[PDB]
């Protein structure tokens, strides 16, 4: 029932009681652990609504009050007659902040309660979506002093009227396969980049082409839109000591803004719900630049540091990886754009765990995702036992709509 | 029912059917994953099925499943069990047994090596002194003057669990750590408690940053007794850096032979509570963990100082810079002295070919992602991008409590 988590660096032991209020399934059984797998009705809706509203009213310390009780009735009546219901603004804001609070894969949740919510449930068209998004981008960016935000489009209905942002992030770079055989730009977005061009995007066909947005309103065929270039804050990448570094022509964008997820609040499904905070340095320096499936630039970088690339045991990949990441951090900082390093992020996430443990009775955390893709054991989270479980409200991965929609 | 794992870098999808032969539990449920938790006397009743399972396995793999030879051995073990309540493994079974425990060790990146394991059978051992000598020979053979070879020594199985063979050291070779009256430890901090226990049994401690602790050995459930590994048997590598000449002046060395002595080898239901095993190091075990954990030698501060890194903001990645140099030094030192070591790139790459081969020939390979991915440079090693299934197969190595917590003293 009660379960302990031990930190093996500090010996601090925490007791998790929050898991018993756990809802969905993990993918694991008594027989098999799936911790490292990336993807493991009126009757159905009311329990979900009730469960959500009970946590809301308890959170505002009016559990069992008439204000509480009255609301449970109204939602039930609306379900029985309308087949869905609408969240109050208070509920929407609480629902959103908690979906982030419950995201077991996010190292940055110390911040969870500072989420600016933009209610875009009155949106009806893709142009409308584009407007709400540009406003999201500008508010969030704040000329480099980034602030967390999420924008919530209308909730699923019969499911054929879904609002969706097709891009996986508001801001990402194109990818083109070349007659050469290699790939120009980001090969993560190759498919999506063709889909855009296959819908009349004049792609400048470069390495760092900011992609156009594909907005789907009300289950309609989606449309292209170019984020005002002045709204996309980008950072040229230089090193505090390697002068030649800029000659690689590396740039990255300041705003990570995840837009392919599904927000579930009290049984309601918000299928377009882009949110954004700010980067941990390693997301760009380690993953975006150094993954083989990505910009994959280690080979070329080590070659400029004059490192011995003849044997893996010289650790040249490792030397170059550090420098690449020093440079990302330095570049963003020089330009006063919010970024956080993995030491500082993970340190803040331990403080946030301890808070969640005494304050909430626990904190679902996915260790595989929380530990940075560099220097794991020199970050405090490496030594921290974490329990992983699915609470609601939540964000959930949804598959690329192009796999789904018809025209 | 088949399960698939994806490699997110290569898009290679594998199909695991071996998880179907798993019986033991994981600590996980449909409602909780305990994937990151470190730790999540047997009756005749339960024993024969475990024997039977095991021997069905052995005979399958030698291609004798169903043979008169297989049925005879089942019957013979059967009888032996109800007559004497336990049973003895044949040699061929013991060897098969201990290879498979390593094979099934899901937290072990070194398994491409599994079929090459030198089993020493120490099941005629009866005293601690007997234990010392078996172990000395283990260490000599395994070392092989720096050209390390994998080995395990198996002392007698548990009986009533009142007569256990134990090695009190968690590794056969490990440095002392001595807590000072001011809170600083002198030496490796992981071994403070064991160090004191040794000191208590009358070991006279040199008290330096690198003293090789004595073996504490328990035979037949008896109290244990001290013993010095002969120093000429203990291969050590002083740590220097290829370009940094001041690195040697930090006075660091490490031992060559990693030899886990605190685990339990279960084969066909039998429990071998002393089965020290040894292989060779992946460099990061020393360079990242042993040296750079805060709870270990903690040399980061000292190394980065000497390198003149900017130490006033963590965002200089000074800590990350110093970590790499230390790891370069470890691999450099070991190669220079011709002591076997493998780097984390080479090791994870081998594990991937191993894993892939293990799906092809065995229908799977249990693997614990959290332990397999190295504790530095995770994503630039290919295991990071590897989906893994973790499950428990027997034979197996199990953790067991430190015995001073359990052992009842005779005095
Ligand atoms: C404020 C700074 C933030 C930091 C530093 C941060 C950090 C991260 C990181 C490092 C990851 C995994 C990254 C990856 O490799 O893909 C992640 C995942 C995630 N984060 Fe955050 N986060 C922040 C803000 C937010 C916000 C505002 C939300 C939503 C309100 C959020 C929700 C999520 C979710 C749902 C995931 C899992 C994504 C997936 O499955 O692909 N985070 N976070
Ligand atoms: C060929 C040399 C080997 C290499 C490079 C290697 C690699 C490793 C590493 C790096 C670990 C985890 C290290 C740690 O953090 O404690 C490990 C764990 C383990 N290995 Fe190996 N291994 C090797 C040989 C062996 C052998 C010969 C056996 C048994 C015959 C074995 C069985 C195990 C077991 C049971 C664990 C888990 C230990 C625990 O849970 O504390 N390995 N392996
Ligand atoms: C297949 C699949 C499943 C899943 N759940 N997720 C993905 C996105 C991939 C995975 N891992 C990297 C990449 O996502 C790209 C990075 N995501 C940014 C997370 C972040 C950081 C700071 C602030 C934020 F608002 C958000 C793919
Ligand atoms: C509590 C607990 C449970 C468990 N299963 N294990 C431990 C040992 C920890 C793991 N990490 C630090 C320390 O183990 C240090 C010893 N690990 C060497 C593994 C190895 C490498 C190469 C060849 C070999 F034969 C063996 C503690
Ligand atoms: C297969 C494995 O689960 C996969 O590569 C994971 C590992 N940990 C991760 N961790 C984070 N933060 N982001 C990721 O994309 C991944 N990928
Ligand atoms: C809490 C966490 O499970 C623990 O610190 C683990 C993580 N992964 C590890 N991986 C290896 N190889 N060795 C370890 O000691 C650990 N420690
Ligand atoms: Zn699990």
């Amino acid at each position: 029932r009660f379960l302990k988590v031990k930190n093996w660096e500090t010996d601090v032991v925490l007791t998790d009681t929050l898991h018993l209020k756990s809802t969905l399934e993990t993918g694991c059984t008594e027989h098999i652990c799936m911790g490292s797998i990336v993807l493991p009705t009126k009757d159905q809706l009311f329990p979900l609504a009730k469960e959500f509203l009970d946590q809301y009213y308890s959170s505002i310390k009016r559990f069992g009050s008439k204000a509480h009780m009255d609301r449970l009735e109204e939602v039930n009546k609306e379900i029985e007659s309308t087949s869905t219901y609408q969240l109050k603004d208070t509920e929407l804001i609480y629902g959103a902040k908690h979906a982030w609070r419950n995201a077991s894969r996010c190292v940055g949740r110390i911040q969870w309660s500072k989420l600016q919510v933009f209610d875009a449930r009155d949106c009806t068209t893709a142009h409308g979506m584009f407007n709400y998004i540009c406003n999201h981008v500008k508010y969030a960016t704040n000329k480099g002093n980034l602030r967390s935000a999420i924008t919530i489009f209308p909730q699923r209905t019969d499911g054929k009227h879904d609002f969706r942002v097709w891009n996986s992030q508001l801001i990402r770079y194109a990818g083109y396969k070349q007659p050469d055989g290699s790939t120009l730009g980001d090969p993560a977005n190759v498919q999506f980049t063709e889909i855009c061009i296959q819908q009349g995007w004049k792609a400048p066909r470069g390495r760092f082409d900011v992609l156009p947005l594909l907005l789907q309103a009300n289950g309609n065929d989606p449309e292209l839109f170019q984020i005002p270039p002045e709204l996309v804050l980008e950072v040229p990448i230089r090193h505090p000591k390697f002068d030649w570094f800029k000659d690689l022509g590396l740039k990255w964008y300041g705003l990570p803004a995840v837009s392919n997820m599904l927000l579930e609040i009290g049984g309601l499904e918000f299928s377009a719900c882009p949110f954004s905070g700010w980067y941990m340095g390693t997301e760009i320096g380690v993953r975006n630049y150094c993954d083989n499936s990505r910009y994959n630039i280690l080979e070329e970088v080590a070659k400029k540091m004059d490192l011995d690339m003849r044997k893996t045991s010289s650790l040249w990949k490792d030397q170059a990886l550090v420098e690449i990441n020093i440079a990302v951090l330095y570049s963003f900082q020089s330009d006063k754009v919010t970024i956080v390093d993995h030491h500082s992020a993970t340190e803040s996430f331990i403080k946030h765990m301890e808070n969640e443990y005494r304050c909430r009775g626990g904190c679902p955390a996915d260790w595989v995702w929380i530990v940075p893709p560099m220097s794991g054991s020199i970050t405090p989270v490496f030594h921290q036992e974490m329990l992983n479980y699915r609470l609601t409200p939540s964000f959930e991965y949804q598959p690329d709509p192009w796999n789904t929609h018809v025209w």
